[PDB]
C-alpha cells in the first residue's frame, strides 16, 4: 500500500511520452522554436525519482548540450556518488577537456578497465549521443554495473525522424535480462 506512487518503471514510462512529444514537435524552420530545456526538466525530474532511464532528442546546440547533461552529474557529486557519461562523437575530444569533474572518477574505471578486478557496482551513468555506435560500446561495461545500482539515461542526435528505431539500436549493443544473469557474459554476442 505505502510506497506506491513511484515505481520500478511507471515513473520513467510517464516522461517519456512527453518528451516523445516534444521530439517530434509541430515546429517550422521558418520559426524554429528552440527549448533544449524541454527535455532537461521531464528528465532531469526522472534522475531525482530512482531509476535512471529516458530517452531524449536534441534540435539545436551542440558543445552547450553536452556540458548540459553533465550539469546532472554535479547531483551526484553532492549525493556523494560519481557517474560514467559519455557525448555523442565529439565526447573524444570532451576527454581532452572536460576536467572539472570526469578526469578520471567514475567508479569501476580503475582496476577493471586496466587490470580484470571488478569494482564496487553502485554508479549513475547518462550516455548523450548523435552517433549509436558510442551506444553500443557503452552499454556493454554498463552492463555489469547495472546489475548493482546502475542506470542508463541517454539522450540523442539522430532521432529527430526515427526515434523509435534507436531505443531498438541501444537493446541491439548485447544487453538481454533473461532470468539468473543479463548480459554480461556477452562481451560481443
Amino acid at each position: 500500500t505505502s510506497g506506491i506512487h513511484v515505481l520500478d518503471e511507471l515513473s520513467v514510462r510517464a516522461l517519456s511520452r512527453d518528451i516523445m512529444k516534444q521530439n517530434r514537435v509541430t515546429v517550422h524552420p521558418e520559426k524554429s522554436v528552440p527549448r533544449t530545456a524541454g527535455y532537461s526538466d521531464a528528465v532531469s525530474v526522472l534522475a531525482q525519482d530512482r531509476p535512471s532511464l529516458a530517452i531524449v532528442s536534441g534540435q539545436g546546440g551542440a558543445a552547450g548540450q553536452r556540458e548540459r547533461v553533465a550539469e546532472l552529474v554535479m547531483m551526484a557529486r553532492e549525493q556523494g556518488r560519481e557517474v560514467q557519461i559519455i557525448a555523442a562523437d565529439r565526447r573524444s575530444q570532451m576527454n581532452m577537456k572536460q576536467d572539472e569533474r570526469l578526469s578520471g572518477e567514475l567508479i569501476t574505471g580503475r582496476r577493471q578497465l586496466l587490470e580484470g578486478m571488478a569494482f564496487t557496482p553502485g554508479s549513475t551513468v547518462i550516455v548523450d549521443q548523435g552517433e549509436k555506435l558510442s551506444l553500443k560500446e557503452t552499454l556493454t561495461l554498463l552492463d555489469g554495473a547495472a546489475r548493482h545500482n546502475v542506470q542508463v539515461l541517454i539522450t540523442d542526435s539522430g532521432q529527430r525522424t526515427g526515434t523509435g528505431s534507436a531505443l531498438m539500436a541501444m537493446k541491439d549493443a548485447g544487453v538481454n535480462t533473461y532470468r539468473w544473469q543479463g548480459g554480461e557474459q556477452r562481451p560481443a554476442t
